[PDB]
């Protein structure tokens, strides 16, 4: 059995939700209102203690209007022959699926109008289609579907879990224990789980993530979260980095840290953030764009990539190139991997005129994609001429010139990477950033803005 | 007006505690108990709220065992110029200090003894000095010293504010809110605040850290936590990396991200449950460590320290080098700055031969300093010979040789650092983290673990 | 409709208990732990917010033995012009009665055992015989008895009121307004009332009243108490007298006043505890004694009569008397009134002469009719020879003569009825009390202490 | 030490009231917020746990008018040598008494106005004079006034009980072991007692009864109930009659159960709800009227007595009579008792015209004693000529010549006073009730329901 989606046609605050779902359900999102009445459309659809107290005058849509309650579940009845819940539960439902062939299992909840003495008198019944459902039969207090279901609530048979807000009083490291035996272990099989908390995400897989927006009119997106066999070895700070993506609303896709000091330089100089969400920062570097990009994207969240054309060099070859920076956005797009260049080069001296013949290559190599790069900006992806530095040098060079005494101040900062960024840091100005973020090369900071001017 | 210290000599979980003070305090840790005591303190001498249920049985270190409750707050009475606090202090307690040359001033609680009667009876007294402390004299319902102090708790006349864990059902935007009101608002003069989130710490400073030990007997650091007009262009990126360093047991200090994939990987394969035990990893790169290190030593958590020597070029000059990874240690260690070294190449080629040159020249100055090093091992501070490849080099030579067809393998993952160390992560087994992480010159793992053969 | 009975085969304190019924009922005793559970056991019949949480393990007799609840009610439906009702509960019970020749109706109520999965399982049927019911039909939360009956429970559609001890904080003005109100109204037709106040039972007429005895194993009397037209000139000083002894365990019925100073001085002398261990001195004067004894004796109260022989002469006819101290307790034991006697007296001295004529009369008669002074012996019937104060004189006569002057006493206390026995009891010791409890003509005290000396 | 009144000059309810005090004190009445915040200021003068929270808002007189609280309690210092209570007060008020000849004390309390700060600021201080009261000094928590004073407080040293509702489900036979508990036994010295029940009072001497009127505004009478030596034989009977009519605002006092008969069946033809509205029954027989009247009269319940003129005989002697029913007015009055009379009867037939001589002596009594007999209409005293049924003649003559086949109906009526009567209201009609209420005879009836119509 699989919990395919769930329907709840009128609810407290959900109006004509479709929700796609898994084994192993995460929500979580601005809008608490919108997840506790989840994890009670959940209760009372499968938990008695819930149901049986009925349904009140409030917990309708509008107090007096749609009189008409449906929480509807699809269960894919179709699977192996040798798990024991498929079976155990094909053994309650007896003159439910007509047809052995059934492969779609439904369980419905409907109710009555509000106005008639002031109750809600909910209504079960199950079916393997959605016209000719047949009742679920029930001697007294207790119905057949009491029998397949247990349903345990967590708050600081088939058993379904629904955790609510865990890590209250909670020290971090416990619950990075809890996340790990919550998406690990096979206790919990089938949960519904509700989170602020990063930490409870570090290890997290082949889980359904569930976003709900910051609007008051709910909405949910729905992503089926896996990490596939290639990000295996670096699953710990793809996970590390992502739970705290998945918490904001903008979130700026960088290389390293030395970009992580100069934007949030600028971005202290220009903007603060009190007034703003302040959106998130995420450093990717040595891997490809597409994991993160596929689960922000499914997840309504904007993304945005700033990137550098970076010339790999073959690993055991002589004179040939691989176009990896123009290949991660073209795999972004869809596309697939370019063909390696060629480049052959006298010896001389390798210190400094190789660098500046790998750059003018850059330059060529720019101007022959320039199509493709402007289908880059028609996305939110950002894609350099040659490097940062380069368009740093573009922006504010004349103080780079200033605080650095060498003729050139753009190698002085690439002989050392993360050193000299905090000496051209330390020496800079509320003018010159404003440069930086004024520029037409940095636009990937007016996109994690997001500015209104009013 | 300057809390500097509250002495605690009986209560319900304290023994003979001693905690420093400032305004802005701040405490955390795994003793939760501890924490909330601690408040429960504060309101004992000075919420009325409090007072006038008195002191239960339960009130006490042991049940019935010394039954003499002391709590005394210490205040620096006398300034100059600095404050209108100073003055409403000394019009209303114009009894015991009438000169203006008493500049420390005491409150203090006593209590009886609960054998009898079933009552604590606190009594409260101020005076400028220990020996001859005098009554608060009260009317009725009402002490003079109500009239000087106003106590606001909080939980989801001079005025002190006694905040309890607010993140809890908290989205983090708005706890980094709450972090920027707290520590840059002149509201919140007077405070004491426990948590056990991160974000509620991004903006600290002029602050005073109170850590609660993970003992069941209550110990308590305190660090006065200010950030010097030198970091303060990168005072966002520390004080983020150091938030989440504060709630750990053991914290190893590295450079970049190259370190922590490869350190992760490591881990991951040998130990994966470091993060549950307490072990934290701590990208310091660009400054020194001796803000980190000073700041992570008074409060009692174990710093540990992974460095290679590096030769840093100055600006404008030709042939001369600053021995800055020396320096750093040193500066750790409270010494002066090395002087610095001239080396003389000619022309030649730039690109792997200078390498050879420099790398030549940190193995010399590796062996004249052997005692320096000696003491920088008698801390825990590792300082590499020439960088942390070479030991890669050394500890997993012959599989990095096998990943890599080149048979330099080193030159090869030191011209992409960041996509080449996910490749050699990527074909590696488990057989070589054991060979890293058994090797001599990867020590601060085994320091960061923890475990101990012998 | 009319309540017939309630049989209630295991609950909490009951063990095969059956109560008959009526509508007006109210239940009195010391066992409030039964009358509760009485009220708890007709809400789990016939109210669903009771039935909705089903039975728990304390809802058993034993807390694990006999594990079969059934509470089965009879309700006697078939009229052919009373009411409306019946009507309304044919409608809705269509399946199960078709015919109108069925008069007896039942609705039963069954339990399953709570020895697995710690729940109940209330299952209601109805039928028109014991043998052969058939479910309650019911497609949601509601059933299809819901439709009919409603049920309101007091405590400080066919509607039934469940009042609980209302009494509580209120004055008894207005406890005699809510049993006017209660009983005369015709707002609750079908009520339970618990009570233990006597000032809500002046007003009473067509009730049920129920009595639960002393014992902690639940034991009731029922009694269907009507006013007959004969006593409805004197119907409130008959609901005052004995709405006071429903709540005793020994009543002693007399006649007047003067008896009642003399027996509350005895009394006082002797056992001044009498009304803390259950008794109750009842005055009777000018009515027959058979409503009073029924009631009591339905009702498990043991009734106790003390009277004297007189002799009632007719209006307008002269020498002709009746027999009316013999009538009394011929009509306690089912017997028809005795003929009248002609008695020839002179004309003479109608003082003094006509008593002593009288007095012999009296004394042949009691001789003549030994044998039914007997059978009034046999029960707790004491008939006096001519009257109380010549067993007084035979008890402490020469206590009478040493305090009055007159050398007769008998003649001077019977011409002052009501002074003369206060002087008496005022001048009146330890001594003579004990002679007045221990003579054989005072043997009715003895029965209303219940003190046995073998 | 004995309580003597306590002034409550600004509470809640309470305007200016002043409620003189003894040991033992009972309250009752129909305002029960009155009683209620009666043992609220009781509570707030001698409570700790009450006197730690302070004054409110509420618990001023209006919410806002005359903001100063005083309660003052009064003790009578003087005592005998040899008690222990005034020994133990006196010990602990040291500077309280300036000269050692003092009577009286008092314990004051003072409040602050609630406008600033909200807080009420209750200050006690004890002296023994109004003027020139001193503190009560207390170092912590508690004061020197704790040291003397206990407070007890139920609800379902010197020790002071507060009993409120002690009734409330408890059966009478236990509410009369209560009484007698508290009237009787020692444990009990000093007590404030609340109550709605009679059978609290059944056993009750030496007690101050204070009752609290119908009216909104706080009105307290307060009467020193004593039963003297004459009263101990006849006590019970007394206490169980007045203990129910202390509850009610109209009494008429009658003679015995033939005029209850009488009055209750014209009561239930006219005035169906006149003990809904505050009437009562009282039946007085064979004593005085003095110690019902000044109970009835200090407590400001109206008291209507009806009496008939008795001629009663004297022990020893022949011919002479005692004026009792003119004697028992006088002595309500407050006058001395009248000579006896001597009547000179030959013997002849003592049957029908002795009665007849005697009636005519009584006429010829109130024919000379008709100035005190309109004194005694001044008040509520009604004295009839001969006899009730005479004035019943008088009324209703007719209907008694139809019922009775006598020519004479009244000798018929005297000859048996119970049975005849129960005969003639058997055939009592609507009509001639409303010709016994409306006649000039029965105006006791009159004032007994006393219904302001206008």
């Amino acid at each position: 059995m699989k919990f395919s989606n769930i329907t709840i046609k009128n609810f407290r605050n959900f109006e004509k939700v479709n929700i796609n779902l898994d084994n192993k359900n995460v929500i979580f999102g601005m809008n608490d209102i919108g997840k506790t009445n989840f994890l009670y459309a959940l209760r009372f659809l499968l938990d008695k203690e819930i149901r049986k107290f009925g349904f009140n005058k409030s917990d309708y849509h509008k107090h007096d209007t749609s009189k008409k309650i449906e929480i509807i579940l699809t269960l894919d009845l179709s699977n192996y022959e040798k798990d024991e819940d498929t079976k155990k539960l094909i053994s309650v439902v007896k003159g439910a699926r007509t047809s052995a062939n059934a492969d779609v299992f439904y369980i419905a909840l409907e109710s009555k109008y509000d106005d008639k003495e002031l109750y809600g008198n909910i209504i079960l019944k199950w079916g393997s289609e959605l016209d000719n459902l047949i009742d679920i039969p029930g001697r007294g207090n207790i119905n057949a579907l009491d029998n397949v279901f247990k349903v345990i609530y967590i708050n600081p048979k088939i058993v379904i879990y629904l955790i609510e807000e865990p890590e209250i009083s909670l020290h971090r490291s416990m619950q990075i224990a809890l996340s790990k035996q919550l998406f690990e272990q096979s206790t919990y099989k089938y949960f519904f789980l509700s989170t602020h908390s990063p930490e409870l995400l570090y290890e997290m897989d082949n889980t359904r993530l569930i976003r709900v927006h910051s609007t008051e009119k709910v909405v949910c997106s729905s992503h089926m979260y896996n990490v596939e066999e290639a990000y295996g070895s670096v699953k710990k700070k793809l996970n590390k980095a992502l739970s705290s993506a998945l918490f904001a609303e903008r979130v700026l896709l960088i290389e390293g840290p030395s970009e992580k000091i100069l934007f949030e330089k600028v971005l202290d100089e220009v903007e603060p953030e009190y007034e703003l969400n302040g959106g998130f920062l995420l450093e990717v570097g040595g891997t490809y764009f597409n994991h993160y990009v596929c689960t922000l994207n499914d997840l309504g969240i904007t993304h945005i990539i700033k990137t550098d054309n970076d010339l790999k060099s073959k690993k055991g070859k002589k004179g040939v190139y691989e176009l990896l920076g123009l290949n991660r956005c073209l795999n972004l797009l869809g596309r697939e991997n370019l063909d390696e260049i060629t480049i052959d080069i006298p010896e001389d001296i390798k210190g400094k005129k190789k660098k500046e013949r790998l750059n003018e290559r850059k330059k060529e190599i720019f101007k022959q994609y320039k199509n493709e790069v402007g289908e880059f900006l028609g996305e939110r992806i950002y894609l350099s001429e040659i490097d940062l530095e380069n368009d740093l040098y573009s922006a504010i060079g004349e103080s780079m010139k200033r605080i650095f005494e060498n003729e050139d101040p753009v190698h002085y900062l690439q002989k050392s990477k993360l050193f000299n960024m905090v000496e051209l840091v330390n020496n800079l100005s509320t003018k010159d950033c404003f440069d930086v973020f004024e520029h037409e090369k940095f636009a990937c900071l007016k996109e994690l803005v997001g500015s209104d001017r009013g």
